[PDB]
């Protein structure tokens, strides 16, 4: 095959770390920057440079709200999903603290949630970190058992960024609503990938980013429910912008880019995620019959774009080196993935795990190249430990 | 020319096309779009290189080590981080903070939040010209004072504080000194290897770089420390977690590179225009300069006009994109200088920049002269002005 043979290397399989900006998004962004464009500050209320800028912000705010079934007034712009996570959890925790100081989250949450919760523990909040099941799913009966009268907040993400597992955010939402608990979802990896309708879903706070959906880095949003009303304390002060919730200049060009990505995503999501899901199954089929490999997560109920695989009887660092033709991630920090460790894998298996994440430039030929490279590489490397021979005995 | 004339560069500036050109290379599939935290592949390594180059360009303008530069989302974030970060870090030493009534709201609203948290804040009144009396700063400084925040250039009236002298007083007493340099960076010279400032805020969009990126300088010698306000992975050496927006960072870097080359020439040109503007309007009766021309940024002119209504003034000048600093409450900075509410209302900030010409200044002088004349012709207030304006207003 012509594509397969003239294959540009390394192959990008790390869309979960960041995505390339869609050419249409970039083109929109370019009109909101120079003296010839709409470069005004939306907060300049006294002249047309400002009004024009405010208008482009309101369009983008509607574009974002339309994807996720919210009212634009529920969308608070932030500098990214890290900030959204900080704002949601510290904002709600501080606002509702006289009602209770107990927070429940998952051990497999992104660090923006975990380190936030750890900071709140310093401040006197008490935090339950729930252990997931081996597949990454939180046991909903364990969640209910942890819920108390002084529980103010639960934070559990839609799609796990390391392993792609999908939590039942609707059921968790129902549990929280019935008890009067604020439910925050980190939807950074699910927005524009799985359907989200906040007019139906019982979620109070939701974090999104631009750069996991072909928008620019350094912009995000937090959805803050108007009905039934949830409040949060601003963490960023300076003029009470975004209805008191987040002060600072609105980076119009960034906001316009995010809105455009979310407009694109609503239109192209269903065809593209079907295509991606086909490609992920194609990848897993090719590699599942290598002996002693393990899928981390859920094949049928996972995100269409993430495949996290553990390879037994090989050494983690030489694995990444063997796969240098691919841009991938092991989740290493050398600490292995705290997420894999939470599922209960030993450190060495956790080290020799690879997240493959797919996106809109990913082809069938890249997948086939990947399959043959993984197969070759695992065979070659296992020929280097006696443990593999000492597996092929007992 | 083109109407309306942009004279609101202090609100935001247009991105320099050199800056935009660089940013465009760090975005799409055929450019450098990777995440610099992606440590295991070249998409990350090449993004990390661009960030390091940008960080070096920023540090070079201001006389710092790049390791002292912490990236943030803007000067609002840098201000919040510096003050809350230093106040929380040093709170066992004391809980007293001194700032100025005329600071940006990013400082003032931050200090008000810290008051809720049990900190004590002194807000110093400036002099009628906007300058802080250093004798009153000194009088306010105690054994339990941990932090002072006094901006370099005021965004509303352009007044320049003696940040070097303030820095000396703070260092001599073991007090942390934070400077909001959002309006001075790329306009006045800053050399942090000489200047005794511990924390310094800057932005990209006040010097022809993109909105939504900024930095905080955090001194490493003698070492200053702050508590992170943004958690999630301990990035920027623990001080600010989150993904590094590489195209934004590259734009800011490039804006700061350009500013180092072009600053001296451009600020001389702007000071000329600022002076040209003031000369043309100073011989209108009953107008007041807010600030101090001698201790004032080269690109800002803030003027109050007596005997006109503020709302009518700004509409009369619709040929200009300017600011009156209203919110309708008048400018809190002007109220802090001592002006009555009406005079504060009928004040205009003219801020100049890269595209401002002598033709635009001349048009502005004429427009202003004619407009004030017209306005004072309505209402017998101006007509009375003669009759012995009956006391107190
Ligand atoms: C990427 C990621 C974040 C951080 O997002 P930024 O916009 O880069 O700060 C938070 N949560 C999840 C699930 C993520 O994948
Ligand atoms: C504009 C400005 C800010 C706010 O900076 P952003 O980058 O827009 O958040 C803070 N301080 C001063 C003096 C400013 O003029």
């Amino acid at each position: 095959y012509g594509v397969y043979r003239a294959m540009k290397l390394p192959i990008y399989l790390d869309y979960s770390a960041t995505t390339p900006v869609d050419p249409r998004v970039a083109e929109k962004m370019m009109q909101f920057m120079t003296m010839d464009g709409t470069f005004g500050n939306p907060a300049s209320r006294s002249h047309r440079f400002g009004w024009q800028a405010e208008e482009a912000v309101d369009i983008a705010r509607n574009q974002i709200a339309d994807l996720v079934g919210a009212d634009p007034r529920e969308i608070v712009f932030t500098s990214g999903a890290t900030e959204s996570d900080n704002l949601a959890i510290k904002g709600a925790a501080n606002f509702y603290q006289k009602k209770g100081k107990h927070i429940i989250t998952s051990k497999t949450e992104h660090k923006a949630v975990l380190d936030t919760c750890r900071q709140l523990e310093r401040e006197g909040f008490e935090v339950t970190y729930l252990a997931p099941q081996r597949n990454g799913i939180i046991d909903l009966k364990e969640l209910e058992a942890a819920m108390r009268d002084d529980t103010i907040l639960v934070s559990i993400m839609h799609v796990n960024n390391e392993i792609g597992v999908v939590q039942d955010i609707a059921a968790i939402g129902e549990m929280c609503r019935a008890r009067g608990i604020i439910y925050h979802v980190d939807a950074t990896q699910s927005v524009g990938k799985l359907p989200i309708d906040l007019s139906q879903l019982k979620v109070d706070l939701m974090s999104f980013s631009g750069h996991k959906i072909y928008g620019p880095k350094g912009i995000g949003a937090l959805y803050v429910r108007r009905k039934p009303r949830v409040r949060i304390e601003a963490q960023m002060h300076g003029g009470g912008h975004e209805r008191g919730m987040r002060s600072g200049t609105l980076p119009v060009h960034q906001i316009v880019g995010m809105g455009e990505a979310y407009r694109i995503a609503k239109e192209e999501m269903a065809t593209e995620m079907e295509r991606l899901r086909g490609l992920r199954n194609r990848l897993w089929n090719g590699i599942k019959d290598i002996e002693e490999v393990y899928l981390n997560g859920d094949l049928e109920h996972g995100a269409p774009n993430i495949l996290n695989v553990s390879f037994n009887y090989v050494e983690g660092e030489s694995l990444i080196m063997a796969l240098k033709d691919l841009a991938v991630s092991s989740g290493s920090a050398l600490e292995p993935s705290y997420v894999l460790r939470a599922l209960g894998l030993n450190d060495e298996l956790a080290h020799s795990s690879i997240r493959f994440s797919l996106g809109r430039f990913t082809t069938e030929e890249e997948i086939d190249y990947t399959i043959e490279l993984v197969r070759k590489s695992i065979g070659r490397l296992r020929d280097l430990s006696p443990l593999w021979e000492m597996y092929k005995q007992g």
